């Protein structure tokens, strides 16, 4: 099977911490946080450990907090590459209510890039072989324009790196625009904005996803579609996959679950079927744990069977 | 195309009223409400009259608020048949806030029956016609013993009438006791109550569902899903049918829109999978309109095409 | 000691339910609600009776939450004299939320009176005796201008009863429009709106409510000023009372307290400070109680004696 | 008049963002935070230099953020002496949301501090001069057994420095254990839990003050009551000052700029009234900005002369 590869330009030190009541303007006492790895490429690669996979993340690192961030990714045995960068890598912060057992997530953007760290960052990216899988996902950080990112994907490309890709806003209009993307996953929100136009018809979404695959921007268009599942679209096929009536607890990772899952099926060189039920399995298992906890192989497995 | 009939023992006079922020402890001020017609059959027979059916709504109704409540439900062309209560129709809150477009619902128990009331909303019941449906939706009023639901429903298929149910807790267990529902449409939540059981794995919806027509209890068992859309039982057939991707913008009156739907195809004789696919079509129309509006005949008619295609 | 009468042209009937959570969209499942008196003039009667004395409340009353309403007082011993209306008494609700108990209080208007209606209800208040006190507390209902407010105010004073005004907006302005009332109780943002400016510096609210006694609108002004108690204003005499500290549970019925405390002490011929000290005993103590209590007895006397 | 400290053993960064709306489950987009200087005896500082005086902050810093914190204060031009601690500088969190005007604040707990840091700490201390006032103020880090608090401020009483203490819990028993204290300024909340009993009637919070006066432990004792203002009290002298009748727009910061007040009256030797009339006039002073601005000195001076009319 090929290598797979992670790249998250805005990497986070999450913390988490529980509070008995949220109210404004007071003093919310909030209990001593746990540290979690946070940013989108670096989750997708914790959920593809989760699944029996690997997949090394590539991301800079700053300061105290970047120095444990990747100590926790060492202790989840998740193989990283890393760029010491000046900035210190920022935090967002999950609050769970005790009372309510409602969680807030408060997300602020990552730290900023110099261009010598995102050309050390691009560096690491072009020592990828060709053939192996590389994940682009997350937000864009302050300091990077949006054409580096485009010639970024333009020369892995060039070198056989085939990318999948998962943003939102600017940052996802550019890593499409250069196109030959080998899969991306926008929620409908997502698809929206880059298609940029409202989708209120039924048949709406599934014409948005299959103008982008005809346009040759995406070989493979996943639109995630929350409760609902996904459809997924090829140049010969569409599909949509609903997951099982059960409960969601949390959907934090939901999204990151779905994409390790489906990165995992496209390695395998999987048919769309099965890449985008084992993305639902993943994605909706994750929803069935608390807080922020990511997919678990014996629940992926398990709905992925209810789907087949 | 046999009549149909809906029974309402708990309807209320709702208020709808705006208030521009939400927070605890002062006084929120808020708009003259507008006053709506609330109650389980109250509102399946408003989605039927916008589907272009017809449902005549039997309720006890009392007071100033009840005579607003049979008014309200003359202006919008929908048929009653009253019974006078000694308790006042009682009133729920539905509160938008206008700083977030949030909707905020209160929901309180419908007004006190005696027994007297119920036997004369029996004695309605049964001058229903044999063949024709009759819909039995929404809680349970103070005042009524879950024997007497169980009598009612009992009695009313005796003759022939058509029953389906749509509650929830005991009463929905009450009615199904006596068996031979025609169709019952609970919610996931309702679903796992009746069984008595957490459904935690992928099959339990399906397996619960198929036990309940198995044991005879109620021929066609529709499980409603949320934006999941909805699983629908059979003796012969199991089906689930998923909505479009299309932005909810606001769940109010989903259920009943449901149910209106569903009932129409069962008069009309209609396959399981035609009766579903109506039902998740009207309920997912519900859900493009904003507050407590009910699916519209034109919605629920594109997006039942798109589930047809 | 003089006859006391309370005035409410928009009572209510309010519903006071419990409700384990709060959040948007779902249903929220309530209690069977606990029926209680509203209104400014009622409630004010009712603290006056927690306070040892006796008013009879004036209002109107329609349909079956009417006669619970009327119900209801009477349980609590509370004299009325009412007036059917046509349009049947409103309800506000006030939810206790089990989880964070907060409580959330929505208040909608009361209800429509007609001329005929409105002319009744000035029968009444023209037939009590001179030297008598009235009490004119709560919001306009819709169906009355404002002018027929100013008129009742007017034909009432001619015939030399004593009128106490606690009320709102132009309500407020058009009962001090003639002038000569005996007292009115604004919270700050009352007196704000009344003297239609910001009261901004330090010296604001006592300038504006001498202004309001220099004016002959009022003989005597009390501004409350929640946990800062009050400040009251004659020509002579300028008093601040502050309330001790201790914890407030509730504010609900704290403004009506203070009213029928200072209207009893009104009655007595009690001195400013006096009936000042005692208002916001009152009002104090009816923050000692959760949910809708009003005032008691014994807690007023208790924190009146720290006071004194 | 005298040098002023102040030791603050859990600072922080604090970032303060903006988001629109606040509701849970979802993703809440947060703008680029701004940071600000965190912690009690840091705000104290911070507040006497808005003040007119000047106060040099004791504290642990670690990190890139502990750096930061440092580079935020010599921009305010507030003298510093820190300890290099091995835990990095944690952050609290303050969100505006547009919508509704409100802000949440979410209190974490400060860096941990091991043995050897807070000898470190210890050492600054004892290098003030006999005379100057020292301020403890905040809750205490991780990794600090109370009896090392006890033992600092013992040390710190014994060469004649001027100990004035604002905490909570455990933290101002310990530092109230000593007795001696020049200054301490609960809260009601903090009183209640530091005599250790629910303070329910209206001589209660005076009483509870006094007992801690006449017991030795403080010489004075100012219990702040939000805006009810303050109580003073002394072995000769007891008052009450309550604020004027303004709006507060944020009360963030109210109990540190009230420290900062009384503790530059200290200095100058002021009477019991003075101090606390100061001290009501800078916490109120606070109140009537957004966010969390401190004190201003014009806005101060206005609310005292009239205190003082
Ligand atoms: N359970 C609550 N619900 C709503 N608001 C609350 C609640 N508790 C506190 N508040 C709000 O927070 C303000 C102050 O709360 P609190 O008593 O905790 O003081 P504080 O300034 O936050 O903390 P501290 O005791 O450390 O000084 C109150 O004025 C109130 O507005
Ligand atoms: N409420 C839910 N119930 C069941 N499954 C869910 C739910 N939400 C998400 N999922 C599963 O997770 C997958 C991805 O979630 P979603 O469509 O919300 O993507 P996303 O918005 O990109 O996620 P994220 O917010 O974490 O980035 C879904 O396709 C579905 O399989
Ligand atoms: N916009 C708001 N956001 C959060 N809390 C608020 C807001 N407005 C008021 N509150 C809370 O409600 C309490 C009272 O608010 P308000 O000024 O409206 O007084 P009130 O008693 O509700 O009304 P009234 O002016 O009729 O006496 C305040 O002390 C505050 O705690
Ligand atoms: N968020 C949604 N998006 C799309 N369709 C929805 C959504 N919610 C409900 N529906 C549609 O409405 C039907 C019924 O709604 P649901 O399953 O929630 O039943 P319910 O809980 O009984 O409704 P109610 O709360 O009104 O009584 C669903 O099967 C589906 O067709
Ligand atoms: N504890 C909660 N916190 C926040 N939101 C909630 C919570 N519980 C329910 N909701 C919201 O309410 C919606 C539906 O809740 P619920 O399961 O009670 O269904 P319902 O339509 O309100 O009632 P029913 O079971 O009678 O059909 C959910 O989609 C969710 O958005
Ligand atoms: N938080 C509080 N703590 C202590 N006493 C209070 C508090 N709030 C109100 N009071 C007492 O109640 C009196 C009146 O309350 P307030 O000044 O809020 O008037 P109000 O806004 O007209 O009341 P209401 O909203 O009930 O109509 C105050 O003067 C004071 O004595
Ligand atoms: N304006 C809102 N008010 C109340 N709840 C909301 C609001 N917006 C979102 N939510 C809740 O948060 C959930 C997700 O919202 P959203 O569309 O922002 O997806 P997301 O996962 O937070 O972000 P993303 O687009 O990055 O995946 C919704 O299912 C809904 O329950
Ligand atoms: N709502 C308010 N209105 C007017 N002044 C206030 C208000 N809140 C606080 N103050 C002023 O600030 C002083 C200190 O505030 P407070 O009594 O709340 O102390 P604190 O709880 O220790 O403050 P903090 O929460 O910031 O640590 C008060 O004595 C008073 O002068
Ligand atoms: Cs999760
Ligand atoms: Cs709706
Ligand atoms: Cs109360
Ligand atoms: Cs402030
Ligand atoms: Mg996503
Ligand atoms: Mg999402
Ligand atoms: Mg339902
Ligand atoms: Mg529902
Ligand atoms: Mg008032
Ligand atoms: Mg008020
Ligand atoms: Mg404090
Ligand atoms: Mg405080």
């Amino acid at each position: 099977m090929v290598r797979i590869y992670t790249l998250t330009l805005a990497p986070s030190l999450d913390s988490a911490t529980i509070t008995p009541q949220i109210y404004p303007e007071g003093k919310l006492r909030c209990t001593a946080p746990v540290f979690e790895p946070g940013g989108g490429g670096i989750n997708v690669a914790r959920a593809i450990a989760h699944l029996g996979g690997s997949a090394t993340a590539i991301f800079p690192a700053g300061g105290a907090t970047g120095e444990h961030l990747v100590s926790l990714l060492a202790d989840e045995n998740v193989p990283v590459a890393t760029v010491e960068a000046k900035d210190w890598t920022r935090q967002n912060l999950h609050v769970h209510v005790e009372a309510s057992g409602e969680q807030y997530r408060f997300v602020m953007p990552g730290a900023a890039l110099n261009e010598d760290e995102f050309r050390q960052l691009e560096e690491q990216v072009l020592e990828i072989e060709s053939g192996a899988i590389l994940v682009i996902s997350g937000s864009l950080p302050p300091g990077v324009k949006l054409e580096k990112l485009t010639q970024l994907i333009s020369a892995a490309q060039k070198q056989g790196i085939r990318c999948i890709v998962d943003s939102s806003g600017e940052a996802l209009s550019a890593a499409l625009a250069i196109g030959n993307i080998e899969l991306v996953k926008p929620n409908q929100k997502e698809l929206s904005a880059l298609v940029n136009r409202e989708l209120t018809q039924p048949d709406d979404v599934r014409k948005a996803a299959q103008e982008i695959v005809n346009s040759g921007k995406a070989k493979r268009v996943v639109v995630s579609l929350g409760p609902q599942g996904a459809l997924g679209v090829d140049s010969e096929n569409c599909i949509q996959v609903v997951p099982p009536p059960v409960k969601s607890q949390s959907t934090v990772g939901a999204g990151d679950s779905m994409v390790g899952a489906m990165t995992l099926k496209l390695a395998e060189n999987a048919s769309l079927e099965e890449m985008v039920r084992f993305g639902v399995a993943a994605g909706s298992a994750a929803t069935l744990n608390q807080g922020t906890r990511l997919c678990s192989h014996d629940d992926t497995q398990k709905i992925y069977a209810y789907l087949s």
